[PDB]
């Protein structure tokens, strides 16, 4: 049965709400992206109008296998009438094809649900400028202050510093990239323009990449790892014996592997800036750990709330616990109460 929290009152719509089977009254499932936590359930078989960015729809119908005539893709930044209501589906700054959607009831009552979002100010020069939101629905993944990290550009700049130092002290090391989800791209696309290779991967992840309108990837991934000196390898695989294995099936190219395992916050952020950054080392195989987020610190998502000035705001993440519902809820009228609304 389908939790509160994932129905749009006074409407037929659900959101991220598709391993529940049919839901009672819903005309129109929206999905805000591809992870599969918020996916699940989702199937060649499904038979109901799915609602979705453009780059959703492209996973959907070629990793799926989602028949095309129930994918509905949307354009960003546009008033859209879905089922006699009027939405509009705005970047969420989290992973490929992620969307926040905004839903103008029959009421007057406008309501935002972020999805997962890195919040940001350029968020506050969209189409939220505008108008009141009466309710959010919001993406409280890293709510609580214990949790900061570095700007994702600081991170790429480490993650490249490091990189090409590394391979011209010895051209002989082969850079590994772990992944697991849709997302993150970055890094790996980073590396490899910095040390002059193509992103060399495996057929499966080199589908994904091709259903995102990345900008030139033809010229920049590969599923010829000859050709190719940074690699893609599942996250499960990003450990020494992993590893090891690894640099075994490269037929005497290297004799060293520096490894990157993007995470999000780990609490070694409590102590140490990204730029004293250490990495675990076994001969010659290390592996760094960089905090790489996709979605808001702590003091983003305060920034955007305080500025947006919601009338009433539903968590959709940490909301199991009692302590953590509580915690979440303290937060929230410590912002209305310093900001004033
Ligand atoms: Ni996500």
């Amino acid at each position: 049965t389908c939790p509160f929290y994932k129905k749009i009152p006074g409407t037929g719509f659900t959101v991220d709400a598709f391993q529940y089977g049919v839901v009672e009254g819903c005309t129109a499932y929206f999905l805000t992206h591809f992870h599969s936590d918020h996916y699940a359930g989702l199937s060649k078989h499904f038979t109901f109008p799915v609602y979705c960015s453009e780059i959703t729809g492209n996973l959907l119908k070629n990793k799926l296998h989602v028949q095309e005539q129930y994918i509905h893709p949307l354009p960003l930044d546009t008033e859209c009438i879905v089922n006699g209501v009027k939405v509009v589906l705005l970047d969420a700054n989290h992973c490929p094809g992620a969307v926040m959607i905004l839903f103008y009831l029959p009421n007057g009552t406008v309501i935002l649900h972020t999805g997962d979002f890195r919040a940001d100010p350029s968020m506050e020069r969209s189409l939220l400028a505008d108008q009141k939101v009466h309710m959010l629905y919001l993406d409280t993944t890293y709510c609580s202050p214990e949790y900061t990290f570095p700007s994702q550009q600081e991170v790429i700049r480490f993650a490249i510093n490091t990189a090409f130092e590394a391979v011209t002290l010895n051209p002989h090391a082969l850079v590994v990239c772990g992944t697991y989800s849709i997302g993150k791209e970055k890094v790996f696309l980073a590396i490899a323009d910095v040390l002059g290779s193509k992103v060399g991967m495996s057929q499966e992840k080199y589908k994904t990449l091709q259903c995102l309108n990345i900008p030139e990837i033809n010229s920049l991934i590969t599923t010829d790892m000859c050709s190719s000196l940074v690699h893609l390898l599942p996250m499960m695989q990003i450990n020494f014996k992993g590893l090891q294995s690894h640099l075994k099936k490269c037929g005497g190219k290297y004799n060293q592997i520096l490894a990157f395992r993007p995470t999000g916050w780990t609490h070694s952020n409590k102590f140490t800036r990204i730029a004293d950054v250490i990495p675990q080392t076994k001969g010659n195989i290390s592996i760094y750990g960089i905090p790489y987020s996709e979605h808001s610190s702590y003091l983003e998502m305060k920034r955007f709330v305080q500025w947006l000035k919601p009338q009433k705001i539903i968590p959709t993440v940490n909301v199991g616990t009692w302590k953590s519902r509580s915690t979440m809820e303290k937060y929230f009228r410590e912002w209305k109460l310093e900001a004033g609304y």
